[PDB]
């Protein structure tokens, strides 16, 4: 980790023993209060309770405003999907999440709907925000209700925003004077939020350096990195959990078995079809409901894991299996009840080949005896009947994840779906 980054963080709030503590080495105090719902991979969850908060006293005896002539915020944050009958309520009302302020002075984290809100306030009460708003017409957001990373940089002349490392907002801000950001730190939902409103939030962090691009990069594939893989949200992938199946390389496609066959068809999800017209998606809970199941003390799914890739079918659980008998470059997968057979291949090992921050994973069938024999990977194939698209093994793809950079757009993509209280349809 670049000594930029490192020598300059002056609050870095961690789990630690069911709670959160600064391990910046300034020594911050930190109150969690008992409405924060914690865990051990590091989020929180503040919600409309009184007692969800989080108060945060910097050691004003190390930590001077000086410091904040230019500083930069980071952290990881998912923001729940709009209710449908909801909509109004979510465009118009904007709720703190994050407040540092001392006399009238300091900086806010705010929350309109779908936009994040940086608000500067200089000792005069001049004050200058800045945000990044995601769209709600995309068939598939990279934002909504989806773990996403946040930094905000401040000099004397500029506030800027990145998601994900990428530059998304821009102000000028030398009109503005002194301001006080030394002062306690309040995490709390404060506005006019309805009662199931939540926010969660992960690796606070603040660092009394502008952080370059290159700096902001670094640490968010330092913070993305994981032995375990995740799930669409971008929470941890778990075996014995139902999941739906999205395709990053056709995000508006989804696995169907066909009626009366033993193959999966790819067909286009639904779109929302009620009134408001301020809204567009493509619904998620779509097609069949499948089970990771551990081919051999917690439940997480690892890189490199041997698995069953099962599903639901008619009240009774369905597994994914491969021909042996496989000359061509893509066959078919074939989908039937649980039975062993010399016929076909049930073995799956789930891979990360992407060197770039993905929750998406790839799937390789082996060979049941443990084999360094690659037979294919799990995607999408157009065959002839026209052509149509079906749920596939391929060699083809056997090489495509071996050319750098790895392409996230190849249909040996895959990201597992769980039904999720931020996204209701
Ligand atoms: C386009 C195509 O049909 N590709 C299939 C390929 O077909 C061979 C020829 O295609 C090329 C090619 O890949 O483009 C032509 C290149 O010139 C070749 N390059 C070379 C030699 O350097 C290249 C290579 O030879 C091979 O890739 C091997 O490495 O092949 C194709 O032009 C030719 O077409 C014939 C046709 O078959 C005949 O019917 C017709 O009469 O004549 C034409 C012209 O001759 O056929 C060739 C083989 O006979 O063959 C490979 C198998 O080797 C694949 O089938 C390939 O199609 C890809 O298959 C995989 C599954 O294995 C997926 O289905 C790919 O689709 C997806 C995916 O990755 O899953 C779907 C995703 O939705 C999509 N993401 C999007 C849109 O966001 C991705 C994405 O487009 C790609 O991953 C690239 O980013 O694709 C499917 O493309």
């Amino acid at each position: 980790m670049n000594s930029e980054i490192l020598n300059n963080i002056i609050l870095n709030l961690r789990y630690r023993d069911n709670n959160l503590i600064d391990l910046s080495g300034y020594g911050a105090n930190v109150e969690v209060y008992d409405g924060v719902e914690l865990n051990d991979k590091n989020q929180f969850k503040l919600t409309s309770s009184t007692n969800s908060e989080i108060r945060v006293t910097q050691n004003q005896n190390i930590i001077f405003n000086s410091m904040f002539l230019d500083f930069s915020v980071s952290f990881w944050i998912r923001i729940p999907k709009y209710k449908n009958d909801g909509i109004q309520n979510y465009i118009h009302n904007e709720y703190t999440i994050i407040n540092c302020i001392k006399n009238n002075s300091g900086w806010k984290i705010s929350i309109r709907g779908n936009r994040i809100i940086w608000t500067l306030t200089d000792i005069n009460g001049k004050t200058k925000s800045v945000f990044f708003e995601y769209s709600i017409r995309e068939d598939i957001s990279d934002y909504i209700n989806r773990w996403f990373f946040v930094t905000i940089t401040n000099n004397s002349d500029n506030a800027k925003i990145y998601i994900n490392g990428k530059l998304e907002s821009n102000i000028d801000i030398k009109d503005i004077g002194e301001v006080i950001a030394n002062g306690e730190i309040i995490f709390k939902l404060d506005g006019d939020i309805d009662r199931t409103q939540f926010i969660w939030m992960k690796y606070f962090s603040i660092f009394n350096t502008e952080l370059s691009q290159s700096n902001i990069k670094e640490i968010y594939k330092i913070q993305s990195y994981s032995e375990y893989l995740k799930d669409f949200w971008g929470n941890p992938l778990m075996y014995n959990k139902e999941y739906y199946m999205f395709n990053a390389g056709n995000k508006n496609s989804y696995i169907k078995l066909k009626k009366d066959s033993s193959v999966g068809e790819i067909l286009t999800r639904s779109k929302y079809n009620q009134n408001s017209n301020y809204i567009n998606y493509r619904n998620l809970y779509i097609g069949e409901k499948f089970i990771i199941r551990r081919k051999s003390n917690d439940d997480i799914v690892r890189k490199e894991d041997y698995i069953y890739l099962d599903f639901f079918n008619s009240n009774r659980e369905w597994r994914v299996y491969a021909y042996k008998d496989f000359k061509e470059e893509e066959k078919k997968l074939f989908l039937a009840n649980i039975y062993d057979s010399n016929e076909f291949y049930k073995t799956i090992q789930i891979k990360e080949y992407d060197e770039q921050p993905t929750y998406s994973c790839q799937l390789l069938f082996k060979k049941d005896e443990e084999s360094t024999d690659e037979i294919g990977l799990i995607g999408i194939h157009r065959f002839y009947e026209d052509y149509k698209n079906y749920f596939c093994i391929s060699k083809w793809y056997l090489k495509e994840v071996k050319r750098k950079p790895y392409n996230p757009n190849l249909g040996c993509n895959w990201q597992f779906i769980p039904k999720d209280e931020g996204w209701i349809e």
